[PDB]
């Protein structure tokens, strides 16, 4: 909220390039670069703090052996630092009410094709759920996971990786 072209050329100037990196702002960074009134740094701080900081973590359950065919299962597990308040998403230019929703995404990015999909709103501080797909052909391949936001830009993460199906 209210980060006019004069707050972002300063941040430029000084290399801060994303969300996070606004919390990291030193009590002297923060007096220089937010020149802004008190109504208008409350929608800074809870944009800021209620902006997500996901932690990606898989478990594939039977990562060596398993049979081609037959649906193979897959837990994904998110953790928060802390628990949030709300879920009520911070935002100037969109007027009405939004929760924080979230995908995870499983797929490959060379075959473009998405293995499965899982709606969840990550209420508490550390979840986890189980996800299943087709297994695919015999081989080699390079599956990827995507934890994306929907009311937030650059908040997301992934973690790339592989497997020997029989």
């Amino acid at each position: 909220p209210h980060f006019n072209n004069k707050i972002l050329e300063k941040c430029k100037e000084i290399n801060v390039e994303t969300v996070y990196d606004i919390m990291a702002l030193e009590d002297e960074e923060r007096d220089e670069i937010l020149t802004l009134t008190d109504s208008q740094l409350a929608q800074v701080a809870a944009f800021v703090n209620n902006y997500p900081n996901v932690e990606l973590t898989y478990s594939l359950n039977n990562s060596d052996s398993l049979i081609s065919g037959v649906k193979q299962k897959i837990t994904i597990q998110l953790t928060r630092d802390v628990e949030p308040e709300n879920l009520q998403v911070t935002s100037e230019k969109y007027p009405f009410d939004k929760l924080e929703s979230w995908w995870l995404v499983l797929g490959e990015v060379s075959k473009k094709e998405l293995y499965a999909i899982k709606k969840v709103t990550l209420n508490k501080e550390t979840q986890q759920y189980e996800l299943e797909f087709d297994t695919p052909t015999s081989g080699k391949h390079n599956l990827t996971i995507w934890c994306v936001c929907d009311s937030y830009l650059d908040a997301d993460k992934e973690l790339s990786f592989e497997i020997n199906v029989k």
